[PDB]
């Protein structure tokens, strides 16, 4: 129950806001959409859990993903864009101490790392 | 290159630092490591291309990920921590846009949205 | 969205105003229900779109639909009345003009056409 | 029985009004056809009843369809728009309802339904 | 299409404010969740149809249904309570009179009540 | 050990109050009766031990019905109405807490929320 919209707002805090709306709603996963004249916008969330097993811990995962399509044009067929996010802990394992990973994460990554690993630069 | 010693800000801005150090670096992937009393701390970047196919897109993909351990003691077993990110696009693709896309990612993500998607909210 | 309700006006415009509630949502489809002492009002949306072939134009499909139910009384047995609209056209189409085809369709049908069309004559 | 010639006005009520001919009427069905420079426009009109089977209702159809399409250029390929309406009902029902219904359908669509529709929102 | 959060309030009226939030609704039902130090709160809310059975009426089951439980803590092991709510009436009936039905038996529950009942009188 | 008779104030509070009888009560159930020119009313109270399962908490039930039967005039059969509610926790439980959450739920439940449950509203 995050909203009837998300906001997308491409290169960072920068602008050129995307409001996307629910197109769909099951299994605790959520469907955003929005088309313009010469591509689209799609957002995902998932829960799950992992199979039982006899003696080995049970764990939770989550994950959150953007992806972009370009309509094809001229000789250039359709190709797409797409990034996401994966969180994976125990179950009942303290709220606090998980979300300072993952925000961690968020605060590494910026504009310079990411043109590095565009770069390949291991 | 990217650096010899990798900083990881548990917390967000403001938190407490841990410096990782290179270890090893094959396969087109490195990975950092940090040993403690009670944990430790690993980091892992790799880069990958799926296989040619006679006519569709090629793509290229990103993945990095970080990784927190805590050693057994007493009962409770041995568990872990992880959270991680992968990036796709097409080879030819303009850098400029996928970084805007990854910033966009990178930005709403925070600790409002960390508590609610833990919530299990949809 | 669409909004909670959906409204029915029996009768075209100046008519009898019928207010259905949601009370569904699964699978990229919304359905709409009304209790009546001796029949019942249904509403659903639906939306679709065809897989992938190698060399081919891909299209989706937008439907909308109306019924009718009566429920047996005396010797007459169950029996019920529908109505309903399909649109199809391409992925990445301009949404205007498929939007004034649309119009252009509603507005060729009216009460005397109607009742033309009831008669059998092609 | 409709007439010699068909009228299409596209964006509804705004303008640009199309005249088709019949091509033929064998079995109930009716054509209207008409070319031009970069497109062409069709129309369809059918009737029939259903395969009968011991102890039920038996029902009627009346389907109308309006069909355009799109003749290849440049990289671009064919392809079609298509819009069409299906009004079922039982024999010897009362025709004022089944039209009062269906018109009701009619008056509902319009401008910002479309939009609605192409925007997957149901 | 109940809303997008309900409120529990322990004790009856004037009591203590709990909100729960959306997870799921998928089979005409609805669940909903809210995590807490030691314990957890959820609510789910489903509609039935009976079988059918054929020369006899039809009936409606509706349900409601509150539970809450306590992590455990030590000894004492995980244990849960909860509290629900069914209503069976014709198809077709009068609204109105079941919601009487209803109130009634709602009016006739209170404090006093439950005391009596959890003392085993019967 | 409730009483002699039981009231049924059919439209909550304020309404139309209707005085039951006990006629029996053997295995910890009791059961109240009233016969009508057009209807008959019936109320009942059971409780019961859940089964023990090895090593397993132990929990009790409490359960109360309300039963409304008219009888076949004319063309219409029999039919009848009901409602009930549950509740269910551990032995050796705090009792109070536990009116608290019957308290809330009885609470919940009033004229709009009756109205819109009929209404099929999930
Ligand atoms: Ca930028
Ligand atoms: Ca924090
Ligand atoms: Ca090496
Ligand atoms: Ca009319
Ligand atoms: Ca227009
Ligand atoms: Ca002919
Ligand atoms: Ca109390
Ligand atoms: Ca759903
Ligand atoms: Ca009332």
């Amino acid at each position: 129950a995050l909203g009837d919209t998300l906001t997308i707002t491409l290169g960072g805090s920068g602008g050129t806001a995307k409001v996307l709306r629910k197109i769909n709603q099951d299994g605790y996963t959520s469907e955003y959409y929005l088309p313009e004249t010469s591509s689209s916008f799609r957002a995902k969330v998932r829960h799950t859990k992992e199979s039982v097993k006899p003696n080995q811990v049970q764990y939770e995962r989550h994950n959150v993903e953007f992806t972009e399509t370009v309509y094809a044009s001229g000789s250039t067929p359709e190709f797409v864009r797409q990034a996401y996010v994966v969180i994976r802990h125990k179950v009942g394992d303290v709220s606090a101490t998980v979300s300072d990973l993952g925000e961690a994460l968020s605060f590494y990554l910026n504009e310079a790392l990411y043109g590095k690993l565009i770069g390949w630069e291991s």
